[PDB]
């Protein structure tokens, strides 16, 4: 009855969960297209919507619900299993139905998160340009102690060209690229100097509106695996700073090749949370 998506054991989230660490008391904000709150495999504790006309607890696109599922689908007897199934989950709607958002809408969500005390923020979204307000938002969240994770971008490679989008590109943000179930880099994952770590991003099965489950591909899919890992580490070592959590993830990652296409490699939560 409950499926375990390959990504979970691929990053060894399962071993950690077997230790009794599932993210309980860790608050994660999913900055996305909203979350279908009524899905039986998800427990949304609160949120906000910065998109006109849509409440934070519906998802007319599906993207947000899928991403939240990877972080926290409930550990039960149905559907799927999140990386950190006991986290307190907040849906912060910054992208519209069509999956796109404004800088000031994004910026408001990041501030909301900061203000409301989230421990980790996930942003499976990215644009070619950043903005000063956006950079300020992320630098302050991180300086305040929140772990900020964003998808690197689905731009691929070209010659020696950085294809990493914003906000993943800022240095207070962890840029995550995508591997497939064979741990190989997926063709669509952006490349560049800023790429930091890789996680499962191809063929990822998660929660999906209405009350179902679907497979999607994307750096968007990889990101929540890292947000979820951070949450696991915190559940295990609540004492750590954001930068400490960050550093554990990159330092213990499994090496796969050059950092321009792989960052430091694929995350290993079990080694990270030692
Ligand atoms: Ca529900
Ligand atoms: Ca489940
Ligand atoms: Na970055």
């Amino acid at each position: 009855a409950q499926t375990v998506p390959y990504g979970i054991p691929l990053i060894k989230a399962d071993k950690v969960q077997a230790q009794g660490f599932k993210g309980a008391n860790v608050k994660v904000a999913v900055l996305d297209t909203g979350i279908q709150a009524s899905h039986p495999d998800l427990n949304v504790v609160g949120g906000a919507s910065f998109v006109a006309g849509e409440a934070y607890n519906t998802d007319g696109n599906g993207h947000g619900t899928h991403v939240a599922g990877t972080v926290a689908a409930l550990d039960n007897t149905t559907g799927v299993l999140g990386v950190a199934p006991s986290v307190s989950l907040y849906a912060v709607k910054v992208l519209n139905s069509s999956g796109s958002g404004s800088y000031s809408g994004i910026v408001s969500g990041i501030e909301w998160a900061t203000t409301n005390g989230m421990d980790v923020i996930n942003m499976s979204l990215g644009g070619a340009s950043g903005s000063t307000a956006m950079k300020q938002a992320v630098d302050n969240a991180y300086a305040r102690g929140v772990v900020v994770v964003a998808a690197a971008g689905n731009s691929g490679n070209s010659g020696s060209t950085n294809t990493i989008g914003y906000p993943a590109k800022y240095d207070s943000v962890i840029a995550v690229g995508a591997v497939d179930s064979n741990s190989n880099r997926a063709s669509f994952s952006s490349v560049g100097a800023e790429l930091e770590v890789m996680a499962p991003g191809a063929g990822v099965y998660s929660t999906y509106p209405t009350n179902t489950y679907a497979t999607l591909n994307g750096t968007s899919m990889a990101s929540p695996h890292v947000a979820g890992a951070a949450a696991l580490i915190l559940s295990k070592h609540p004492n750590l700073s954001a930068s400490q959590v960050r550093n554990r993830l990159s330092s213990t990652a499994t090496y796969l090749g050059s950092s321009f296409y792989y960052g430091k490699g694929l995350i290993n939560v079990e080694a990270a949370a030692q």
